[PDB]
């Protein structure tokens, strides 16, 4: 209950802890975490917001119409608790396309979005490259129109770039889409610490997904792909967040 922010319809913004459930455990999160800024909205699950570059919160009520802060530079962060499905096995189950093809279908047998078709390309920033295999869309665009008299459509907005980390033991331990290069240029430049748009671009975004076994969550993170290269920092700060405000 440290520092203040400005108080708007009589509200004064603060960074006192606020008791956030997520399954059985309580985590005390500053309120300026979250994306009210006050309270977890109704509902399963929190919202945090980070910001780039140095992954720290919003300031008090920063946030709050008419906003003080830069709305570029924020990192939106669904914590989720994992109780429909294992979560040990999660970050496997969204990089393949079981839950999203049915059993059996010529669709089952997309490449596109199955791991397991994809073609791993040289390390970068400590993540596998995970590329659209073409040779295989011609296999599967023949079984695809020979049954549906059809050749598959290549939409790009459903063709992303994958990255991989895994863990020692090979475990999938980040996952991250990004919108491609041939859907989306960057929309935004960075020097330093500030981000300026370009207008009429539409900004390449990225979604970055991470689980935390031992608490049962799964994180998913929505970010302009500029802000990619420090994919490590913002899973950093918010698994400190997790360590620090949860109550033992
Ligand atoms: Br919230
Ligand atoms: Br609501
Ligand atoms: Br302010
Ligand atoms: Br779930
Ligand atoms: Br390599
Ligand atoms: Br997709
Ligand atoms: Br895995
Ligand atoms: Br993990
Ligand atoms: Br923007
Ligand atoms: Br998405
Ligand atoms: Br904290
Ligand atoms: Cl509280
Ligand atoms: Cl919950
Ligand atoms: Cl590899
Ligand atoms: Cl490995």
């Amino acid at each position: 209950a440290t520092q203040t922010g400005r108080t708007i319809n009589g509200h004064t913004y603060t960074d006192a802890p606020v008791d956030v459930k997520l399954g059985p455990n309580t985590f005390r999160i500053p309120a300026n975490y979250l994306d009210s800024q006050i309270a977890p909205w109704p509902g399963e699950g929190v919202t945090l917001v980070i910001e780039w570059p140095d992954m720290k919160p919003t300031a008090p009520g920063a946030r709050a119409n008419p906003r003080t802060n830069d709305f570029r530079k924020e990192i939106p962060i669904r914590i989720n608790y994992v109780d429909r499905v294992p979560v040990e096995t999660l970050l496997s189950r969204l990089s393949s396309n079981e839950a999203i093809t049915e059993e059996g279908s010529v669709e089952r047998g997309d490449p596109r979005d199955r791991l397991d078709q994809r073609v791993a390309k040289p390390q970068t920033l400590g993540l596998t490259p995970y590329a659209i295999d073409e040779a295989k869309m011609v296999v599967y665009a023949k079984k695809y129109e020979a049954r549906y008299g059809k050749p598959p459509v290549r939409n790009p907005a459903y063709e992303r770039d994958w990255y991989i980390a895994r863990q020692g033991d090979g475990r999938i331990s980040s996952f991250i889409k990004c919108d491609g290069e041939e859907f989306r240029r960057d929309g935004v430049r960075l020097e330093g610490r500030e981000v300026i748009s370009e207008p009429g671009e539409v900004a390449a975004g990225c979604v970055h997904y991470f689980v935390d076994i031992d608490n049962k969550l799964s994180v998913s993170l929505d970010y302009k792909r500029a802000f990619l290269k420090d994919w490590k920092r913002m899973e950093e700060a918010v698994r400190d967040v997790i360590a620090r405000t949860r109550s033992k």
